């Protein structure tokens, strides 16, 4: 999520708004999945 | 001034503050030189 989407932000000057909104919703949903994992760490550790 | 310094901003994640301040003072002084040229356009055209 970080390397690929900051490679899209790196490739800003291939100028179209397609990779901009792709960068936005990809970092949003996939960092939401990362936050799901970092909360499931406390979930799994609480089950432990 | 644009391609090279947004290639440094592109290379942000070679993380050190050297190219950050290099990007800052390079875009400052060299876009000041660009503004010198765009004012010297009216200077040269006024001499014309």
């Amino acid at each position: 999520l970080q390397k690929k989407r900051e490679s899209e932000a790196r490739l800003l000057w291939a100028n179209k708004p397609d990779k901009l909104q792709q960068a936005k919703d990809e970092i949003t949903e996939w960092e939401s999945r990362v936050t799901q994992y970092e909360r499931d760490f406390e979930r799994i550790s609480t089950v432990v």
